[PDB]
């Protein structure tokens, strides 16, 4: 089969594509492009062919081979937010991603993932009785930054263990995460005229130097440790090969970025969508409070746990399915290959669009959202989330862990209430690099009531 998509007008379709791209956000253009063309289509951004995708067999084919474990995006971009051929999220390098991962990998399973349970537990905690810090005088709590803050604090006393000002790095995060969406598809020409990105090249240095400030601290404790063997942690075993032959400090210092900006910018934001679904949701919010009594009481939340609640793992995965944050995922194509029907050229880049194949592909009620839609044991592949394979999230497992630990101790202490008859289909959303609440709007605030 030819390739679907708008004509390539002798030089003007890629234009309009990729400026559409620029103008619509990439979320809502792919969306554009998926609904007027097929499910498999073709797009230009910059020069290069892009094929956008929402069918579930080519999703499946794609994750699953190793060669297409590489994403896209703006060298001069990825460059300038410290990303290009350095961390792992966006680092295209084959071998050098290949010999990253494995650190990251290491610390978000096996033991590390058994202790983020309490560790993400009693930082919520500590937050929950500091909402002074968070709370307005009419009672409306920020929630947002709320997660954030105890989604920071989990990360920094996991990985790096370092202190550190919250409230201030939790701004430079955002800060550091609007700049990487902004410039991660930008043209060349952009670069060129300074005044149009010196902007986010200061939010970057912000973040960056911050956090250079903690791995100096993190280094100091290192080379004055007696007991090296046995408080080992991920910001150490990066440190540690360095010292050997085996990394740079360039990017190990991204490394420990990367780190700490996953669950800040996705976890606090799907936690946000989950709690505006349980406030309008009471059926539901039932389930989980019946399924807490049942399983936990009022015992401090332990791993053997997290398998029991059965229920809120259901609400979990319906509420990333029905709302989203992560909605698709950028890949290239590192060899030749037929997909599908079509032919898909080596350097071509793809936009797996997860978030549409999950309203049109497996579902019984995909466009409503009800727990019905996971009654039935969903198959793996007509439900990627996290995405699989030998690129797919390196959170997928400690993700979940992470949010049942919070949603049990919050929704355990709080009644969660909405302002006004706001939802998550009536919050303006911006869809570009992820799916989120437009934060220059407002009526974004929660209320806590208590329980008994
Ligand atoms: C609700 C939470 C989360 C969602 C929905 C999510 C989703 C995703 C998705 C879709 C990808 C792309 C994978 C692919 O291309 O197949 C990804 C990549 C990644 N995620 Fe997450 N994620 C979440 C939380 C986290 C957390 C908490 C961490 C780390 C602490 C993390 C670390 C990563 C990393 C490092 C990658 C890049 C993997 C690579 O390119 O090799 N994620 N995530
Ligand atoms: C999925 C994705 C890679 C992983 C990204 C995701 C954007 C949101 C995000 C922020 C983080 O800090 C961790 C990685 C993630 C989860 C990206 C959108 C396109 C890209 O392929």
């Amino acid at each position: 089969s030819s390739i679907p998509g708008p004509g390539y007008c002798m030089g003007i379709g890629p234009l309009i594509s990729h400026g559409r791209f620029l103008w619509m956000g990439i979320g809502s253009a792919c969306n554009y492009y998926n609904r007027v063309y097929g499910e498999f289509m073709r797009v230009w951004i910059s020069g290069e062919e892009t094929l956008i995708i929402s069918k579930s067999s080519s999703m499946f084919h794609i994750m699953k081979h190793n060669h297409y474990s590489s994403r896209f995006g703006s060298k001069l971009g990825l460059q300038c937010i410290g990303m290009h051929e350095k961390g792992i999220i966006f680092n295209n390098n084959p071998e050098l991603w290949k010999t990253t991962r494995p650190f990251f990998m290491k610390a978000l399973s096996g033991p590390g993932l058994v202790r983020m349970v309490t560790v993400c537990a009693e930082s919520l905690k500590t937050h929950l009785d500091r909402l002074e810090e968070v709370t307005n005088e009419s009672g409306y709590v920020d929630v947002l930054t709320l997660l954030r803050r105890v989604m920071l604090d989990t990360s920094n006393t996991l990985f790096l263990r370092i202190p550190l000002d919250e409230s201030a790095i939790v701004v430079k995060i955002q800060g550091y995460f609007d700049a990487w969406q902004a410039l991660l598809i930008k043209p060349d020409i952009f670069f060129k005229i300074s005044w149009l990105y010196k902007k986010y090249e200061k939010s970057v240095k912000d973040l960056k130097d911050a956090i250079e400030v903690l791995i100096a601290e993190k280094r100091r404790r290192i080379s004055t440790e007696e007991k090296l063997e046995e408080c080992m942690d991920f910001a150490t075993e990066l440190i540690l090969a360095e010292k050997r032959g085996d990394l740079t400090r360039e990017n190990v210092n991204q490394c420990i970025l990367e780190m700490l900006i996953a669950a800040p910018d996705t976890m606090s934001v799907s936690l946000f969508f989950m709690l505006f679904l349980i406030a309008k949701h009471p059926n539901v919010e039932e389930a989980i409070i019946k399924e807490i009594q049942t399983v936990i009481g009022e015992r401090d939340i332990k791993i053997d746990d997290i398998q029991k609640l059965k229920v809120m793992e259901n609400f979990i995965y319906e509420s990333m399915r029905y709302q989203p944050v992560v909605d698709l995922v950028m890949r290239k194509a590192l060899e030749d290959d037929v997909i599908d029907g079509y032919p898909v050229k080596k350097g071509t880049n793809i936009i797996l669009n997860i978030g549409r194949m999950h309203r049109l592909e497996f579902f019984p009620k995909p466009n409503e959202f009800t727990l019905e839609n996971f009654a039935k044991n969903v198959p793996y592949r007509y439900f990627q989330p996290f995405g699989f394979g030998p690129r797919g999230c390196a959170g997928k497992y400690i993700a979940m862990v992470m949010m049942k630990a919070i949603l049990v101790t919050l929704l355990r202490r709080f009644h969660v209430k909405t302002l006004q008859g706001q939802c998550v289909e009536s919050i303006q959303k911006i869809h570009d690099l992820s799916l989120h609440p437009d934060e220059t709007k407002n009526m974004l605030e929660m209320i806590f009531t208590p329980r008994n």
